[PDB]
Formats: C-alpha cells, structure tokens, sequence
C-alpha cells in the first residue's frame, strides 16, 4: 500500500538520510519539510523566528506538512513537527508514521548538546511515541533500519 | 568487511542493478566490467571483436576483471565472465562471489551472445552454465524478487555491514 510515511524523531535521529534511503527501496518520492520549507521560502528556521516568532515557524511547518503530504511519498519531518496535536493528527490520518528513536546520548554524537537532546526527549519522546505506528532502533545503520522497515511494515520494494 | 564483491549471473540476471543497490546500501564503490572495458580502451565491445574476435574480449575483460577487483566494491561482471578457470579462480581467490540465480524464462522476459527464441537461448545458457555459476559463488540468491528485497537478504547472509 501506498500511503504516505511521515519519519518523525529528534534533531539527530537520521530522519533525512533513512527517509531518502527507503523512499529509494520503495520506488517512492521523498521530501523533507524543512527542506522543502528553505527552498521555497528562501527562509531558514532562525530566519523565520526572528520574523514571525516560533509560533509563525510552527504554522509555516504544519503548512509544509498538508503541502508535501501524498501517496507513494516519504516525508521526513522536522524534529519539533510534533508539538502541535493538529500536525500528530494530521500525519496518523492521511499515512503510517515511523519514529526513528535513539537515546539523548547518542542523538548528542551524531554531528556530521547532550544536555539539550535529554531535555528535548524529556518534552518530546511521549509526542514521538502517540504519533508514531511503528518505532524503530535509529542507532543502527540506514541500510539495516529500511530492511526492518520493510518487514515490519509489509511493504514490498520497487 | 573490506574485500571486492563480485556480482556474477547470466545476462538479465540484474548484476548492474542489484550491484549498484548494494554497493549503495553498503557505501561503497560500484564498478561494472563492461562498463570498465568501455572507458579504459575507448573501444565497444564490438570494435574489439572486429579487430581480435570474442577470444580478445575475453582477455581484455579478464585484465579488467583483475584492474577492479580492490576493496569496498561492488563488482558486476558481463555474463561470459565465468567461462575461463582464470576468472572463477581469480574472483574467489581475491573477493566474496555471489550468484544472482534467475530462471531462463525470467531471464528472457528482462529483454526490455544472441542465438534464436531468446527464452531457448538462455535456457541452453543456463543449462550449461548454472554448474559454473554455483562453482565460483560463496552466496547464492534468488534474483526474482526486487532488488532492494535482494540486498536486504545479501546483507542478512553476508552478514554485511556488520
Ligand atoms: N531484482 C530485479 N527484479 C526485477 N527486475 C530487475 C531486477 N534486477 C534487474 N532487473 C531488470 O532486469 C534487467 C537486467 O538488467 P541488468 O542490471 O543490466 O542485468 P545484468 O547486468 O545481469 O545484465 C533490467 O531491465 C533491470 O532493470
Ligand atoms: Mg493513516
Ligand atoms: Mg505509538
Ligand atoms: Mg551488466
Ligand atoms: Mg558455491
């Protein structure tokens, strides 16, 4: 089946990169909404906030979220995408939501801090997990997350 | 690990396809010999022929076979690869060698060396070349399902990246 399938997860989780990497496996399209909200506004994040505060960036981003939702499309979503009920519902209803979860710890060393991804899990980790359909372990490598996300989800490849 | 995979099978197989998934899910290198042979010479397997007949085509994809064959590749080879000892004892002596197994019949159907009804060409193919295949492969996969199910398999019994 082909509903859409909204990667959530902290800063540091691999939403991007394992969100591309399956969409390929797939056959599917992929788009990351703050990719998609840079390249259309001109705006980053911190341009937007300075602008419109975090409340104007929230809303930009639940517009993003209807504008880039599709079937036969993977949607990586920025990491705050679920504060507000509105966008958690919005994903659970149109597709199938993954969160892709690591511990503080190791969302911390991925830099290509530790203090900030523990209290960011600490508001967060339960939204991850209401909004979320399947969880999966986002410490082991693209590849091997697809793979399990494939069976666990029961979708064939292109 | 480190050492060159080598991705061998009859024409229609999915060699390039599937090796370039792999090569990709593994970030590695990927190398296609044909492809190789093409750029390091200039010449089309068809202007080889011309000058030296396949028997030259075999030594110059044999020279390239041994030219690619480093670590964190994914190598494809051209079909014929495997008639000559000097490249089954070549590819099992310096990588991993896997068999992308396929029925004739699907084999033909990929359409989309020639003799006749392409299905009973590569029926006969197969029949004489699968003991030379299963010979030279570590690993042996079923080439029927899509790519991204066969890496995912290759990685389970490579037990790659691991
Ligand atoms: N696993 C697969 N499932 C379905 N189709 C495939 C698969 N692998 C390859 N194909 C298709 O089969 C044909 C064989 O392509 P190719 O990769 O060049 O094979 P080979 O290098 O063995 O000759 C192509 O049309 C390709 O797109
Ligand atoms: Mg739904
Ligand atoms: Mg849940
Ligand atoms: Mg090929
Ligand atoms: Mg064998």
């Amino acid at each position: 089946m082909t509903e859409p399938i909204f990667m959530v997860g902290a800063r540091g989780c691999g939403k991007t990169t394992v969100g591309r990497e399956l969409a390929r496996a797939l056959g599917y399209e992929f788009v990351d909404t703050d990719i998609f909200m840079q390249h259309t506004s001109g705006m980053t994040v911190a341009d937007v906030v300075a602008a419109e505060g975090w409340p104007g960036f929230r809303r930009r981003e639940s517009e993003a979220l209807q504008a880039v939702a599709t079937p036969n499309r993977v949607v990586a979503t920025g990491g705050g995408m679920v504060l507000l009920e509105q966008n958690r519902q919005f994903m659970r209803a149109h597709g199938t939501v993954v969160y892709l979860f690591a511990p503080a710890e190791e969302l911390a060393l991925r830099l290509q801090i530790a203090e900030e991804m523990e209290a960011v899990l600490r508001e967060r980790e339960a939204l991850y997990q209401d909004v979320a359909h399947y969880v999966v372990d986002a410490t082991q490598p693209p590849a091997a997350i697809v793979c399990e996300l494939m069976q666990t989800m029961r979708l064939p490849a292109a």
